[PDB]
Order: C-alpha cells, then sequence, then structure tokens
C-alpha cells in the first residue's frame, strides 16, 4: 500500500411561509449582498473581505429612530426596509423596530452551544446634547446605547476600547484608536461570535496544502481534514459548490466555492437571497471528507462611503435631518464597523482543543477547498445572516 | 408534455421516445427478476428491432406495437411526422451507429428467425434490410448445423464474447428474433490498473461485501438530484459515448429511482451537470445477461404479435407468431475501458482533483451516444460480485 502515498498529491416566493422575523431577515440578506457588492469594489481583488451583516443592519434600523424626512427614506429604502413594511398593510416602521428588538434579544442573549454578542453604539461629542426620547428608544428596540463622548480625551478612548475588549473576550483591543479627535459623532459596530464545530477536524490531520490564488499561481495554506456528515449543493448555472459546516447550537457556515478563478465576480454580481434558497432547497445529506484552509481575518472599516455609493447621502451631511437624536446640525463622520473571525480546528474564537477520536470510519465522497471562496454564517431559526467574508488568500488576514 | 423536444434534433426527439419505452420495459423487467441481482438490456436494439418487425404487421397487431414502443407519441408528436418517419429515421440511426466508426466498436445483431417451411416474403425481407440493416433468414431449429452455423456466426460478430445465441431452443420454434448489440470502448479517464483494490461495497441496509474497486483521477461532469437523492457521475469513452452512473444515497432510494426514470429525468441531470476534477472509485463488474421479453412485451401490453390469431400478413401467408424474443448481452467494466483487450500503463492522471466519489453501493448505469442521444444501454449493478 506505498499507492496511498504515490495516489495522494501531496509534497412573493421567498416570503411563502416564512415567520415574520424571516422575511426581514431576507431583506437584510438583500441589502447586505448590496453593500457587499459596493464594498468588495472599494477592496483589492487579491485582498479577503470580512463583515456582519446583521450588526451593519441593526445600526441602521437604530439610528433610523432619530431621523426624519429624505434622510430616512434614504435609509428605510436602501436597508430594504420599506419592501417589508410594504410587503402587508398589517405592517409598519414600528413593526421594523420591534421585529429588530426580538430578534436582538433572541440573538444576544445567553444561548445554547455558542456565544453572540453585539456592539451597536453611537457616540456623540458632549458640545451636543443627545434628545432623552432617542436616547430611552435605542435602548428599547435595541438594548443599544447612545453615549455621550469626548474624542479628545484619551480616558474615553481608553473606556471605551477595554468596553469592547472585554465584551470581545479580549478579541478587539483597539476599537477606538487612530480616530480623528475632532470626530462629532460615529457609530461603533461590531458582532462577537465564539462557536464550535458539529463535525470538528482532528488536529494532527491539518497540514500544507496548495491553495489556488489565481489562474496561474498556487500557494501553501494549513489545510485541516476531517470527516462527517455534512449537507452540499452544487449550482450548475453559477458552477460553484457550497457546502454546509455545522456550528453547535443551530447555527451555520456555508462555503460557497467557484470552480473558476472567472467564477467569484460573477458569484458575487449574482449573489442575493434567492439564490441562497436555491441552494438550501438543493441540498443533501452524505458523509464527506472535508479539507478547509484555517484562516483569521482582522478587518475594519469605515462604511459611509459604501453607504454613500448605495445612495443613503444625506445622513451624512449636516443639512440632512436627524431632528431625532439632537436639536443641534451634527452628522455621522465615521460609521466604523470592525470584526475577527478565526477559523481552525475546533470551531470559531475556539479556545478548546478536542483530541478525542470522532470521525466516522468511511466517506462517499470528498471536498476540497483549494482555491478561492465566500462564507456565509446564519442563524437557522430566524435565517439571520449573522456574517459574510471572502477568502481570496487564507495566508493573508 | 414535450417541451424536451425543442432544441433536440429529428433523430434525438425519437431516440427520447425510445428511452421512454426502455424505461417501462425496465420497470416491467425489474419484477420479473430479484431485487438482488443484475440488469442488463441493450434498448437501442429492443427498440429497432420492434420497429424492423413492425414492416410486417398490420391492423390492431400493428397498432399495439406501435403504440407500445411508444412510436405513436412520436408521430402524434408532430404533425411532420407519419409512420414512415419512424423507419426512415431508424435507417439513418442504424447506419450511424453499426457502421465504421472512431474510438469504438458498435455492432448490430437484429436478425428473425422463421422455420423454412413457412415462406418469408420477399418485399417485407428487403425493407428489413434496406431500413434496419436486419436479416429475416430462414431457419431449421431442429437441424443443428443451423444452431451451430448461428452461434458461431454470433460469436464471431461479437468477437468471441456470445457464444450460445441459439443454444437451448425448442426445436418446434417456428420464429424468433435474437437481438444482442456489441460494444467495445475505451475510457477517456481510464483507470491505473495498480491502484485496483479490495473495497467494501453496501449490498443493502444489512450486509456488506469486498468487490474489486478501480480507483483514478480525471475529469468527469456529474450531478446531484435532491428529489430522488442521486448522483449522478458520468464516464465518457473515447468517440462520443459515455456511461451515466446513477447512486441513490439510500437503500430505499432504488425502488424510488427506478419507478421515477424517465426522459424527464435524464435530461434534468444533464443541465445541472458541472465540470470538475475529481477522484474516482467504481467497481469492476461483468453483466452476462439473457432474456426471453416475450412475457415482459405481454404484460406491456404486445399480445397480438404473440398469437397466431395475430396479423403478421406482411411477413408470411402462412399462420405464424413470434415464439421468443431472445435478448442476450454482455458488459465487461474493467479499467481500460468495456470489451478491451488492451492495457495502458502510461501515466495519465492530472495531479490533483478538487472531489471524489466513491460508489461503494448499488447503482444504474445507462450508455448513450452523444449525437444522437440514443440509450444504447442500460443497467442495474446491486452487486458487482454476480454477473
Ligand atoms: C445527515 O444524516 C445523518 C445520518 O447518516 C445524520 O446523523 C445522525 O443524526 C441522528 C440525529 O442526531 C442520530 O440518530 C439519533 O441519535 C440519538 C442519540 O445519538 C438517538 O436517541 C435517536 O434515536 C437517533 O438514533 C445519528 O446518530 C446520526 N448519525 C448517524 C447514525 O448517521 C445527520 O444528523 C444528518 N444531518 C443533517 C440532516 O443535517
Ligand atoms: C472539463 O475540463 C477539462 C479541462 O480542464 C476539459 O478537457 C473537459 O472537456 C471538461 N469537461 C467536459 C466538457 O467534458
Ligand atoms: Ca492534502
Amino acid at each position: 500500500l506505498d499507492l496511498e502515498k504515490i495516489f495522494s498529491e501531496d509534497d412573493l416566493q421567498l416570503f411563502h411561509g416564512k415567520s415574520r422575523i424571516q422575511r426581514l431577515n431576507i431583506l437584510n440578506a438583500k441589502f447586505a449582498f448590496n453593500l457587499y457588492r459596493v464594498l468588495k469594489d472599494q477592496v483589492n481583488t487579491f485582498d479577503n473581505i470580512f463583515i456582519a451583516p446583521v450588526g451593519i443592519s441593526t445600526a441602521m434600523g437604530m439610528i433610523s429612530l432619530g431621523l426624519k424626512g429624505e434622510t430616512h427614506e434614504q435609509v428605510h429604502s436602501i436597508l430594504h426596509f420599506k419592501d417589508f413594511v410594504n410587503a402587508s398593510s398589517k405592517y409598519e416602521i414600528t413593526t421594523i423596530h420591534n421585529l429588530f428588538r426580538k430578534l436582538t434579544h433572541r440573538l444576544f442573549r445567553r444561548n445554547f452551544g455558542y456565544t453572540l454578542r453585539s456592539v451597536n453604539d453611537l457616540y456623540i461629542q458632549k458640545q451636543f446634547p443627545i434628545l432623552l426620547d432617542f436616547k430611552t428608544k435605542v435602548r428599547e428596540y435595541y438594548f443599544a446605547e447612545a453615549q455621550i463622548a469626548d474624542f479628545s480625551d484619551p480616558a474615553f478612548i481608553s473606556k471605551t476600547n477595554n468596553h469592547i475588549m472585554k465584551l470581545t473576550k479580549g478579541l478587539i483591543k483597539d476599537a477606538l484608536e487612530n480616530i480623528d479627535p475632532a470626530t462629532q459623532m460615529m457609530i461603533l459596530n461590531c458582532i462577537y461570535f465564539k462557536g464550535s464545530w458539529v463535525n470538528k477536524f482532528p488536529v494532527e490531520m491539518t497540514h500544507n496544502h496548495n491553495f489556488r490564488l489565481n489562474e496561474r499561481e498556487v500557494v501553501k495554506v494549513s489545510m485541516m481534514q476531517t470527516k462527517g456528515n455534512f449537507l452540499a449543493a452544487n449550482d450548475q448555472e453559477l458552477d460553484c459548490d457550497i457546502l454546509q459546516l455545522e456550528y453547535v447550537g443551530g447555527i451555520s457556515m456555508l462555503i460557497v466555492v467557484p470552480h473558476k478563478m472567472s467564477g467569484m465576480k460573477t458569484l458575487e454580481a449574482q449573489l442575493t437571497p434567492r439564490v441562497v434558497e436555491r441552494w438550501q432547497k438543493s441540498m443533501t445529506n452524505r458523509t464527506r471528507e472535508v479539507l478547509l484552509p484555517k484562516f483569521k481575518l482582522e478587518k475594519n472599516y469605515n462604511l459611509v462611503e459604501s453607504l454613500k455609493l448605495m445612495g443613503i447621502r444625506m445622513l451624512f451631511d449636516k443639512n440632512g435631518n436627524m431632528a431625532g437624536i439632537s436639536d443641534q446640525r451634527i452628522a455621522i463622520d465615521l460609521f466604523k464597523h470592525q470584526g475577527t473571525i478565526t477559523v481552525n480546528e475546533e470551531g470559531t474564537q475556539a479556545t478548546t482543543v478536542t483530541t478525542v477520536g470522532f470521525m466516522p470510519l468511511s466517506t462517499q465522497v470528498r471536498f476540497t477547498v483549494d482555491r478561492p471562496f465566500l462564507f456565509l454564517i446564519y442563524e437557522h431559526r430566524t435565517s439571520c445572516l449573522l456574517f459574510m467574508g471572502r477568502v481570496a488568500n487564507p495566508s493573508r488576514s
């Protein structure tokens, strides 16, 4: 059997039947992919991407509690909150907020199997007062806080960073670092996720395996390898494979791998809630040997320009209308969205190691993630898109 | 209904109805055998044999055949088509398939044997030849010289594959149809011979057996069927012919797939297929089947053709009915291809594969000729270690 060494290559349609929350999340997902479409054009084609959609949508829903007129409407049409209140006459703007309140309590309250935490705050220079009505509704429907701030006082910068560092179990340590002290109003958005794989990867099987970066160049990456039951699907139209990795607790990661290098662009341009639904319904259960590169993404963006490209402009102009937030003229200077995701043999943001034996003895198929791929992290019960990212190069952050 | 036809050529449309008959015949034939037995038939041969025979039938006798063979669905599918369209199409198909071809050998044995007592109308004899390359021959099932001559002739034709074509046949036989399709092809993606090894193969929910499993790498098209929960792998032969491997995920899946298989289903698989570089494990096997399709054809609805009170007026002047419809065939699948006699040892596998697919459980296989969409063969491998 020296052959195994030689053979080896080593060395509405959608809304039908969906709960009210799921519908909202279908719209939030639609926005997310549109946002991604815009974000991707602001980064190199060879860079990885990582964002937490539910965090962005929740930040916009919250901020809008204090917006009015066109300013408010640009935000609601583009976030697609409109499409929702329109889906039926039994809804309304307040419905969006109540639904978001339920989602937030449901997602960010102690849960079994994983840790989901949200940082959704608004910081406003102490010179501009914050209307109490806005302050309580934010805390009421989003459990968030509109805090008074002082971007020129290192005591404020320091306090916030430590808060976020604790909240994210030491993951995010520089939330408000390198921020212009002349800032008047900013949004800090960050979702923290810690979970473990239903099908873990035995640590001794991780090894160097070739990963294709583009049509003509490959690199070595730490490749994890495991066996187990996984749902998977193929998309003939977009020519890509979709593998579903389950975390304990009702949360999964969809690994979307386009067969061709020129396929990524098409997939990114085509990705919508319907496409995802299509993949979900054509999924099948199989015993699979799965090879996945481990990776760690550390991203930090300012979404103001992306939101501007999509059509939300008044909210970023002192001439916009935020009479619901302050009686004084202000506007968002920075919409900071930061987050990290570490994928290893145990799960995500894992701190434990599992050495016991647990793989099935044989597997009918195998799928090797050896080329650029997109990943989507969903919460099953609510069909909520928590995270989304592109891994163009697993050896880069 | 027939939205399948959209885009298809005229020969393809006929071969679609031909395939429809094939799956119905399969459905009927599988109930005449054991759930654990393997099955192997050559659909194209059966359809062409029935088309030929029909040139000599009339009335309800003729109607049953064109009906159960779905020849009726074909003409009834376009005002442009008529009964002679079937025959014109079969002559073109027969010539394209059984004439010298590149990459593979495809030979046909479509004969009708009639006791020498009953004469054969010369008219029917020529049309049979002119449209199906069929031979309405004179016979003597009591003279061993005849049996022997026929056996040696088929043995030569099938390159030594079929040796007992007319063995164990009732001498009192008056008229019969001998039907075989000989095929020899080589894989586009062969299997390295040293990689073949014993591998566990699922026979059913309860038992597993060891079989000779081949292992290779290469580019293959494959699809996934969520409704039937089956995987479909396409194995290309040199020359535009391919074997489709249909593996239901669950044991109980075989029954459903066999019950649901239709031209539309296959069409769906084809449209959903993608190309990948895969590691493919496939068990080698050898099917040797010999059936008398009379019973099956009767169960399907063709009865007059098999009774003296039938109308075979165009074949002969005297009263005669088909006594036996013999369909015999053999298929061997190895590292080189099918019915191969050569061995390839040169290196040829790609260096890496993105996916792997192990055929470790019961499966069905369909062999199609791409240009004409002709279903040459179809079978069931319930146990690769059985014939
Ligand atoms: C994909 O299909 C596999 C089946 O091959 C599913 O795995 C099986 O999941 C069930 C449910 O968790 C397990 O069976 C149950 O086990 C519990 C205790 O372990 C027992 O109390 C129940 O009566 C039942 O037997 C099973 O162990 C597990 N593995 C097996 C036997 O295959 C898997 O959940 C499916 N994944 C999907 C549909 O997402
Ligand atoms: C799969 O791709 C290979 C080249 O990568 C090509 O030779 C083959 O024809 C493709 N599959 C098809 C269409 O048979
Ligand atoms: Ca490897």
